[PDB]
DNA sequence: TTGACTCTCTTAAGAGAGTCA
DNA sequence: TTGACTCTCTTAAGAGAGTCA
């Protein structure tokens, strides 16, 4: 809500309600052939999923609580953030997996950034594969990778140059 | 229904119209500090496109060819993958620009490959900065880079670990 | 047969809000 | 107040199809 206050304790309720969420061990690509440990704290599969939370999507959760009287709801992912600016540069902020499981609600597995930001992480190396984000990735991206190219550059005749 | 041969009429008929259109001269990074250069060959800002081309919007166009009395329509990009298979591991084939110029139509600037390759060139290293796509970019990622993350991981009690 | 417009849709990373019990 | 559902929207890489003269 609009206090420091209640934003602080929306935030410490979210913690702990997530806390006791699984915990699932996943082994990741770092990059650099080597290989590390994340611990996912996963929201349940189907209801009851925590106190607060319900489902608005196949992978799309809302956190909400009453306060003076009033509902107020978040993307469930976002709540860490309820005190840092909501855009960048003209652009939105949002809540960005670094280990890109999206069941996951560990905020030590979350950052803040455009959803250009977000999606690049996709094809990110690694962290000892060549990450160069601020905030470093936790893994490499599950995307990247030579690719599957069908076809590359072609011309028929001669009017082209690169 | 069309031929292979009437499909390599209608590629040489793109290619002639396209060839025609303004070409402009890009200095580009292509990664480890270098500079390339590239030639693009873009459809003007308004009418009149070039024969056979219209906008559909405002960064979509379309190539229209009839045959036969017949009004075949294409997107404008895709024309130069006529003769290719259309998907790969279950996935669409899209025209991806290697120059990441939307309005350029140069043949030799496009690669055919699922909207995941596509978008992912967007965060690439470059030619001369460590790309690892089979078909190799032609320059750095126009959103390669630290990014601008606004918050990182972050709890304010001792509920997590990574 | 052609040009110049019109409309809605796909994908996979993310969102907001309403209806009931 | 809290839970469990419903719906559509945003973005930026990409698409198909209709109308009129
Ligand atoms: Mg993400
Ligand atoms: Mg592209
Ligand atoms: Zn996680
Ligand atoms: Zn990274
Ligand atoms: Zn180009
Ligand atoms: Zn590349």
């Amino acid at each position: 809500a609009l206090t420091n206050a209640q934003i602080l304790a929306v935030i410490d309720s979210w913690e702990e309600t997530v806390g006791q969420f699984p915990v699932i061990t996943h082994h990741v690509p770092l990059g650099g052939g080597l290989q590390g440990t994340l611990h996912c704290y996963e929201i349940p599969l189907a209801a009851p999923y925590g106190v607060g939370f319900a489902k608005n999507g196949p992978t799309r959760w809302q956190y909400k609580r009453t306060i003076n009287q009033v509902v107020h709801r978040w993307g469930s992912h976002t709540v860490p953030f309820l005190l840092e600016p909501d855009n960048i540069n003209g652009k939105t902020c949002t809540a960005s997996h670094l280990c890109h499981n999206t069941r996951c609600h560990n905020p030590l597995h979350l950052c803040w950034e455009s959803l250009d930001d977000n999606k690049g992480r996709n094809w990110c190396p690694g962290p000892n594969g060549g990450c160069v984000h601020a905030v470093v990735c936790l893994r490499q991206g599950p995307l990247y990778g030579p690719g599957a190219t069908v076809a590359g550059p072609q011309q028929r005749g001669s009017h082209f140059v690169v």
